[PDB]
């Protein structure tokens, strides 16, 4: 039942660099980043991965994908960035919790892994 | 905005693979595949860039994801997958209308470009 690492950020048990707050959604810094700007936008309300969305989660998701674009812009990400979802296994998913990642800061590649 | 190749997928005079439609998007297969299943979700509304969509769009952002997770799902990725929405020079956007990559069927790595 025990919920993820994700809870324990959005509770504030565990210590984190919170960029955004809203009643839906937190914005918090990467600790293992893979570019000098690496943020994760996740929902409060804990959809485990984006499979796993609902048609009702529709207002939720526009928000998620907003606060992404507003942050990567208060962290001054003016020359491009990328947004990544990762689901399941072949995603590389780390934590079943939904969350966006925002990297910047660098010219980043394609292939995107 | 000037037409771009979006434009000529959406009025059909550019053959595609379309595996959605519907008022507000378009679901077509990338026709330089990075992955064995690789497609895109792109609005009707010719938004340019994620860095530009507003307040007024968040339904629109949230219908793009749900279309992006229910295609996943017809394309059989049971095994995960990975979104990507590239923004500007850095982030290596290449068309400028918003786009969402859905790429699957192989193992994607870590970081994300
Ligand atoms: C051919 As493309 C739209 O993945 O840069």
């Amino acid at each position: 039942a025990a919920p993820t690492i994700f809870s324990r950020i959005l509770d504030k048990s565990l210590p984190a660099d919170i960029l955004y707050e809203d009643q839906q959604c937190l914005v918090f810094r990467d600790v293992a980043p893979q570019a000098p700007v690496h943020f994760l936008v996740i929902p409060k309300k804990p959809i485990p991965r984006i499979s796993q969305a609902e048609e009702e989660d529709q207002q939720l998701l526009g928000h998620l994908l907003l606060v992404a674009k507003q942050t990567a812009k208060a962290e001054g990400l003016g020359d491009g960035y990328r947004l990544v979802i990762n689901d399941g296994k072949l995603g590389a998913q780390s934590v079943y919790h939904l969350h966006i990642h925002v990297l910047g800061g660098r010219q980043l590649q394609w292939p995107p892994g």
